[PDB]
């Protein structure tokens, strides 16, 4: 394989995150024989730890990973750990002295990729120093990969921008939504771009609305003091829904390019309709999980650390408007919740019926293209096709795809492909500023009202697939959600 | 359900065809309830058999479809029998007697059905008779079911059309086409017209190609002596083939009615192009089975009754050229042959490759749309995707559905669909004097060439798919077989 010469430096790199998440990521990047000779790892976080000390998170981090000790042993001697405050100037001289340290030890022509895996009142911090305390190199490039949140808002999100804007780029920018790092996600240019049937069929036209569900069985058990105040809706819909919603409603592209898809998204974010009061209680519906049948299942305001009055939002369903020519008029769901009737992340696209007449007693219905992405990937066509009927009559049947156990296996876990991209300098798979920024122009809107409390709270027991409000939501359009558990 | 008030008079009430398929035919009718009271059948050959005798023959026919003795008797008593000969018109005085005894007996006013299961010979000498002797109902409907084959060129094919159009008009005609009675071969414009991104890709701007395969794994066995002279241009070809290439080529019709659907149908069929002698080695493969590697599989010059010097074809391969403007440039590409790789009834839709640029080391493929008729139904689309890689790059997928149990246990024989459809006087399931004359001319064009044997013949391994021209033939447009085997 062509080897991958870069120096990521990674910031709470004691965090849980860097221990589940990131290390092993990177360490699958070595055994895929990606990561060679040249590249280094440097660690950082307040708390210290020698070397010795530093290696052997390391080398907990990725056991479950490990096969062959002599392999994780060869990939351990290219990390390193300085002990470290962000909000102290001084000491980024120690880093730039690691830094620096390790470029010289493997050799590597600058490519440093800075890693901000720490809560997000460092971010602006560590990027001013980065620049001003001479950590970025002077060759090759330099990448700044942001954890999630990226803002609580629009104002704050803004605010970020122009912190980090003072020492990079925004291409040098690779905020991390690890739903668009999802492989069945990146399915869906492929699918639509790749078959003229589907490509040619990607409009107004042809289809009658779009579906975008995330649904978790889970309740907010563990994180509900952050939760309590984020919600479904910044915690899922911002993020995760709003950059799939965005790989679908995006024009057609120039190329396939990460500017072309990009240039093509913003197409759409730019035509993304912003609503107010009146609108917010029309198109959109809040809801919070009641008790279920099973007493396991308590409703929201009983799980620890959510205040008895707490108006939050587990869940999250509404309408959204493009109005750009080839989307006019085709409403855009989407819906996530927490204490639903199954785990699943899928995307249904809703063609409008024929209007051709067979004379049967049951006529042409809509077809519908599911591309399911969680739990297990998989790909579904509902067609109109005959029944095995005397007299002649239509009805639907369902087409189906499902990945085997050899592509399961070989699908890189959402983290390894962001890191990988950002390597190799692709922002493809992530949100540019422009799409972000609509983003939460979007969610903002919605979350005064809430705040402001002039819309209802819905409720639903938990274990359904949400309050019934949901499903008057589409019937007003002639609608039902394709995804019924 | 409705009563199907109706009288049925077969001519060769005691042979192969009556026993085997028409019988049983009729009393899966009355089983299902729509054969009630007013209903008779009258059986007639020249051996004679008195009351009591035929109703044994009938009630042998349906023993392995008995399963409550008491249905099978009330049923046995709408049956009755005159030995009689075709080529007497004298004698079928006796038959008038019975058909009208019947009339009375069950009190059916009119509706007769004359299904001709007798020699080609006899067909046009019936049908002058059912008229001059007066056996035609005067009230109601009077139809006439042609067994196969309907001519044996154009010229014979037409003669025959005009003998019978001296007692009938063309839409009492109902020549038997078991291809056309195939559940799975209806499906063709339910899909089409059901569903709106195919409905609007049905045309040269999305298809490349298309494909009908009528696959065998028999050889000719038991029937050489026939065989010998039809081959499989006249045995599958002129008659299966050609019919299934009318469901596809046909163009949108104004509504779903037999005559819409037949118009439709024509509108292609007229536009068919008759190929002269350099055509035909051009766009067409004739060939005959060898030895395969068992011992078993003999080359067809060894079968019974076949001359030692034999260029009869069991095998066919040709390109059809619709020069409709919607099938402008589209080849239609058709095989059947005997001592095949695997028994396969199959239509493949070959769209073209989209045209954009992923920069993938795999660009878009060729989507199909495949219909597989026999062994059993399915329904398959091979689609464009995503493969699971670390670097960007499409695949093929196929999605499939299958018939359910409840499907193939519930689906109809073609004889039981084509007799029931007569006597409802739909003719959407049959080929129209048009199809079938288009379809001779057609086929007469190639039978001339290899009458003349100025064209080759082409041999195949006992087993395989065809002959290696097969293959060519296609490659030349840059297309191969979907179907492998
Ligand atoms: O949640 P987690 O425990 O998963 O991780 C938090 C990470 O942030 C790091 N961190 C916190 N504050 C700072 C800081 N001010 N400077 C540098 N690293 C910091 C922590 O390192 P630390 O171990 O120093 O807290 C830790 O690695
Ligand atoms: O092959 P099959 O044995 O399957 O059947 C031939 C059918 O044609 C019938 N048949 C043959 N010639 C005449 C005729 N000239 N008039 C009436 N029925 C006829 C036979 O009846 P039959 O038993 O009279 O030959 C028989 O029922
Ligand atoms: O569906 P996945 O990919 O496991 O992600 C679900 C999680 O996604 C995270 O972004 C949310 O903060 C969690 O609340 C949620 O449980
Ligand atoms: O495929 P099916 O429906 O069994 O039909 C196959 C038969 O069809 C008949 O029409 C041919 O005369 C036979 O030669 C052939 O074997
Ligand atoms: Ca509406
Ligand atoms: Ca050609």
């Amino acid at each position: 394989v062509s080897e991958i010469k870069t120096l990521v430096t990674f910031f709470g790199g004691t965090g849980d995150l860097a221990k589940r998440k990131l290390y092993p990521s990177v360490f699958n990047l070595y055994k895929k024989g990606y990561l060679q000779k040249h590249f280094a790892i440097v660690g950082t976080a307040r708390q210290a730890l020698n070397d010795d000390e530093f290696k052997q998170l390391v080398r907990d981090s990725i056991k479950d990973f490990t096969d062959d000790q002599a392999q994780a042993e060869a990939f351990i001697e290219h990390f390193s750990y300085r002990a470290h405050d962000v909000t102290d100037a001084a000491s980024y001289a120690v880093l730039k002295e690691a830094i620096e340290e390790a470029a010289d030890k493997f050799d590597i022509d600058g490519n440093r990729i800075f890693y901000m895996s720490v809560a997000p009142r460092f971010f602006g911090t560590i990027a001013k120093y980065l620049k001003s305390e001479g950590l970025l190199a002077d060759t090759g490039y330099n990448r700044l990969m942001i954890e999630k949140p990226f803002g609580t808002s629009y104002d704050t999100a803004a605010e970020l921008q122009n912190d980090l804007e003072n020492a990079f780029d925004d291409n040098q920018l690779f905020r991390i939504n690890h739903y668009l790092g999802k492989e069945m996600v990146q399915n869906i240019a492929a699918l639509r771009f790749g078959n003229p049937i589907f490509d040619a069929a990607w409009n107004k036209d042809y289809i009658k609305n779009v579906q975008v569900t995330l649904s978790e069985v889970l309740g907010v058990e563990e994180r509900a003091g952050y939760y309590d105040t984020a919600g479904a809706l910044l915690d899922m819909i911002q993020n995760h829904t709003m950059q799939i919603v965005g790989w679908l409603a995006m024009e057609k592209p120039e190329s396939f390019t990460d500017k072309d898809i990009r240039a093509a998204k913003n197409a759409a974010f730019n035509a993304l309709k912003i609503y107010d009061e009146a609108e917010v209680n029309k198109y959109f519906v809040r809801a919070q999980y009641g008790a279920g049948d099973s007493a396991d299942f308590k409703p929201y305001l009983e799980e620890l650390d959510v205040p008895a009055d707490s108006k939050n939002n587990t869940f999250i369903a509404g309408e959204l408007q493009f109005d750009l020519p080839r989307w006019e008029g085709v409403p855009f769901y989407v819906r996530s919740g927490k204490r639903l009737a199954a785990k699943q992340t899928r995307v249904d696209i809703v063609f409008k019926a024929g209007t051709f007449n067979f004379g049967s007693e049951q006529e042409a219905q809509e077809a519908v293209l599911s591309i399911i992405i969680d739990p297990k990937g998989a790909i579904e066509l509902k067609l109109n096709a005959k029944s095995v009927e005397d007299a002649f009559n239509t009805r639907t049947i369902d087409l189906g795809w499902t990945v085997s156990d050899e592509d399961k296996k070989n699908t890189p876990e959402p983290y390894e492909r962001m890191i990988h991209d950002t390597m190799n300098g692709d922002g493809s798979n992530f949100a540019d500023w422009n799409g972000v920024s609509i983003a939460w122009k979007f969610v903002d809107a919605i979350s005064a009202v809430y705040t402001a409390d002039k819309a209802p709270l819905e409720t639903y027991k938990s274990g359904s697939m949400g309050p019934e409000a949901s499903d008057k939501l589409l019937a007003a359009n002639g609608d039902a959600w394709v995804f019924k558990g």
